[PDB]
């Protein structure tokens, strides 16, 4: 469960005749990966670490394992998105211990404003804990709206950074459970609705209000209506490669007398384009690069939606999310395994 | 200041090929260039991605990204070809440097009269075009001038790379090196175990090579890593840099010896990604330019050899092809394996 199941891992690659694994980890679970590898290596098979930083189920490594033969992939850290995968693949998703329902009945008055009818949602850490969190909500007088989510999530009531879906539901006011702003912020711009963060950890919360966020964007589009050179960048990550939607966007650029050239890379970040004579940059992958921004983008960087402003193809603020399609299964609450 | 990109012949060798969507990657210098050459080629009825990544050599082409996106040709600029399996058609376009060679040589005859009669001469991609020129000067000076073929990473005679320095291994008295920065002379100098004369043509500035220096520097790291239980041993993909058959020996080897080692797959060998994991000590088996430029210490194999003590005189790591049938021209060239 919270543990990495090192014996249903061993088990699932023993049943598929597994003898040479790529095991990928995100930066919080490095250690974790190399101990599995020390065991499974102990039970007779070969094992390799990918070196690289691992930020999400949408970049397997399944194409690098193929080079280096290995037949099997092991994902840490994250739970399966629908994406082809060139060898079998298990996740091995990671679970907070935490209980939510103590951070939820101190803050019960906050919820009330919410209304009667609810939209829960959590992010992957915390899914676990979605039901316990619906028990006590509607033992306390509430409905509560669950969305599925669509093929790039993983179970119902679960949010993406860059997927909000699971919210485009019915219901009036939306709950948060979670650390952090992104998200919430995310939550806010994606549905406008009236969103209500909770931390679970300091029974923290906060009503979040977009304006500021969506001021910092509209000066970002100001600084990027004198430009007349745009980057349009895709990432080759599996499950963040957009050529159609950024071809578009070169385009429509072309369309209102800007230049516009579609630029290729893995890991989207401003320092290799800096030579580059563009005077303003689109990312077209990712979200979470242009608005996540800590402060390295020297020139503006901006969204697939936020272009359409900029040009004047658009009147309100959307936020730029990568969707999925149908989901018709759900993922386990354990280890996944994969193939296509 | 380099010779202008030639446009017109990239542009009929595409056509040649019916190329209706191209991939460019460009190194540090020349984005500028990159760009330049994609409005021509666009303002020519042919679609133009550019690669955001900078390129650091021919042994890594970006036609698998190309592929990818489904561009059916690749355009390399500032780099020549060396032997590789390649996916879609792609066409190397060498960076010649205008600077002259031989006004740097005027300037330092003394010196280079100091390294014997029979001279071993070797220069950079970027003075390639330069190396006829600057033998005949220098035979007009009485020396005997050694040029080496070189391998198949390898592009022209005389041409060496910062992991590659087989056209320097031929019959001496010493070694003429040509070309900006002292990283290539240095290997050199320990690949070859012979004096070697550096001579920047930029600024006629020259340079005799001692190796001491960098060797003691070297040492210490390996000295750092004689305590290490724990190795991480890396490969990079970049279809160039390879060598797999190589990091399972050295894991093989450092844990016949009581230590542990732990096989690490990579893109960009960057020391900031591998912070969290529980390794003491790094072996890159790769662009050996990475280890010989940290925090733990991060050793060449020829290194690791040395602190396993199969080995005893100090070795630069290289990255070897076998024998190259043909030479690559002094321009552009288009290949498709
Ligand atoms: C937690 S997953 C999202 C984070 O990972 C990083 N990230 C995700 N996808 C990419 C990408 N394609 N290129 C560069 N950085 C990325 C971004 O900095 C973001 O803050
Ligand atoms: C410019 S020639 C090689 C240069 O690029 C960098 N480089 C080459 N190969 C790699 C690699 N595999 N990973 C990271 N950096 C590299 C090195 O730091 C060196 O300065
Ligand atoms: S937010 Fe971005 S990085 Fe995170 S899962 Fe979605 S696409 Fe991947
Ligand atoms: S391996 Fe190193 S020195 Fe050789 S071409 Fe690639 S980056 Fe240059």
């Amino acid at each position: 469960l919270h543990e990495i199941p090192k014996s249903e891992i061993l088990k699932e690659l023993k049943r598929i005749g597994a003898k040479r694994v790529l095991i990928q980890s995100p930066e919080g679970l490095r250690r974790e990966a190399e101990e599995l590898a020390g065991f499974l290596e102990e039970n007779n098979i070969e094992v390799f670490l990918h070196g690289e930083i691992n930020y999400g189920a949408c970049d397997p490594a399944d194409r690098e394992a193929k080079l280096v033969g290995c037949d099997a992939l092991i994902h840490l850290g994250h739970s399966y998105m629908k994406l082809p995968l060139e060898v079998p693949t298990i996740f091995v998703p990671a679970f907070a211990r935490v209980s939510v329902v103590e951070a939820l009945k101190e803050n019960i008055g906050e919820i009330k404003k919410l209304g009667r009818k609810i939209i829960v949602t959590t992010t992957a850490q915390h899914i676990h804990q979605l039901k316990e969190a619906k028990e006590f909500l509607e033992s306390e007088g509430f409905e509560v709206s669950i969305g599925r989510g669509d093929s790039r999530i993983s179970w119902p009531g679960q949010v993406l950074g860059c997927n909000y879906s699971v919210a485009k539901v019915r219901g009036e006011g939306i709950l948060f459970i979670g650390s952090g702003i992104f998200h919430p912020l995310g939550l806010a711009v994606a549905t406008r609705k009236k969103v209500l963060a909770i931390d679970p950890y300091t029974k923290a919360f906060s009503w979040i209000d977009p304006e500021r966020f969506i001021r910092k964007r509209w000066a970002q589009i100001a600084k990027a209506m004198d430009a007349k050179k745009f980057g349009v960048i895709v990432s080759i990550k599996k499950g963040q490669l957009r050529l159609a939607e950024a071809k578009r966007i070169v385009k429509l650029l072309k369309k209102h007398g800007r230049e516009a050239r579609l630029i290729v890379m893995n890991d989207v970040n401003y320092h290799k384009l800096e030579g580059f004579p563009f005077e303003a940059y689109v990312v077209v992958a990712c979200p979470r690069v242009p608005l996540d921004d800590y402060g390295a983008w020297r020139k503006p960087v901006l969204t697939p939606k936020e272009v359409e402003i900029l040009l004047g193809l658009r009147e309100e603020y959307e936020f730029d999310e990568i969707l999925g399609g149908p989901r018709e299964s759900d993922e386990p609450f354990g280890i996944s395994i994969h193939s296509t």
